[PDB]
């Protein structure tokens, strides 16, 4: 029995419990991610200081801080209806952080929320794989998977598979109605962006660049960069325009402590 006097145990293990948690898929779970958000970054905060910055528990909680602002982004996202697509966006691009996260959650939740803005492809390619990670889950093995959807995608293909389902019983068989009918006909390829990479892709497969996801949206940022102070942080100015309109329009008090946060973790607004 050792000590862990800065506590690395203890976060990391409220951090995989509450992105395990249920009914975490609304507005009104935004307190719940924001404090998530916030105790990391004040973890964050003393890792630098105490020097041991940068080891690979540093930039694992790093990592950790930023999933936490997406779920939190998310959740302000959807309390007002102007923000619907930016919360879609969101869990879309959390499925690239699925070797930290439930993985049959993540892309239920991906699916569900592009059928809900319509984006009809990406849903039924999330949500079949979605039913597929059920299976492999009941089965207790990931070598059924086929994993050719995703072959030139930041979407990780070795995951950790869960003990237990996510979704319940009703809302997995609802899926599966759904994906069946669909499947009678659409093209069921992922959407490519100007780069010819999969448009929620850091990483273009062709050219092999890394861009920098948008801190509103996730999303590889292709144009209209703005730069935050804190170096490796930046969004699109259309995204950071239209959550800005959304506080503008709404006074959503969610949406001002994302903004808040955003201004704090990065060091002033760009
Ligand atoms: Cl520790």
């Amino acid at each position: 029995a050792p000590a862990n006097p800065q506590n690395f145990n203890i976060y990391k293990r409220i951090f995989t419990d509450m992105v395990s948690s249920p009914g975490t898929n609304c507005a009104e779970a935004y307190h719940s991610w924001a404090d998530l958000r916030d105790v990391l970054f004040n973890l964050c905060e003393n890792l630098v200081k105490s020097s041991e910055a940068n080891s690979p528990a540093h930039e694992e909680f790093k990592t950790m801080l930023l999933i936490a602002h997406y779920y939190a982004t998310r959740s302000a996202a959807q309390s007002v209806k102007q923000l619907e697509t930016v919360a879609a966006r969101l869990s879309v691009s959390l499925l690239r952080h699925t070797q930290l996260l439930p993985v049959d959650k993540a892309f239920y939740e991906a699916g569900i929320a592009a059928k809900a803005v319509g984006w009809d492809n990406m849903a039924f390619i999330f949500l079949n794989r979605f039913l597929d990670l059920t299976d492999a889950i009941e089965e207790g093995t990931l070598d059924g998977l086929d994993h050719s959807d995703f072959q030139d995608t930041d979407i990780p293909f070795e995951v950790p598979l869960p003990a237990k389902q996510h979704v319940p019983e009703a809302e997995r068989e609802e899926v599966r109605d759904w994906v069946l009918t669909v499947s009678m006909d659409l093209e069921q390829v992922l959407p490519r962006d100007e780069r010819g990479a999969y448009e929620a892709s850091l990483v273009a497969a062709s050219t092999g660049v890394r861009a920098l996801p948008c801190l509103i949206t996730g999303y590889p940022i292709l144009r209209n960069k703005i730069e935050f102070k804190r170096p490796g942080k930046a969004a699109n100015k259309d995204n950071w325009n239209k959550f800005l309109m959304a506080i503008k329009t709404s006074h959503s008090p969610v949406c001002q402590d994302v903004l808040k946060f955003i201004s704090q973790w990065c060091g002033g607004l760009p």
